This record gives structure tokens, sequence and C-alpha cells, in this order.
């Protein structure tokens, strides 16, 4: 019971975490590609 809902919580968390981490990594890569204050803010 508790294991099932924990697994469901993890599955729900996985996609959102993947998307947000992809966005953050893309922002970091952009800041490491060029150097602008706008990239720092992003």
């Amino acid at each position: 019971t508790i294991e099932e809902q924990a697994k469901t919580f993890l599955d729900k968390f996985n996609h959102e975490a993947e998307d947000l981490f992809y966005q953050s990594s893309l922002a970091s890569w952009n800041y490491n590609t060029n150097i602008t204050e706008e990239n720092v803010q992003n």
C-alpha cells in the first residue's frame, strides 16, 4: 500500500524533474557557450 503510493509519487516526480533539469542544464550550457548578463540572469 505505502510502497505503491511511494512508487506513484516517484513516477509523477520523474517527468517534472527531467523536464526542469533539462531546462536548467540547457541554461547552464548557454551561459557556458556565450557570456552575457542575460545568460547569467537566465
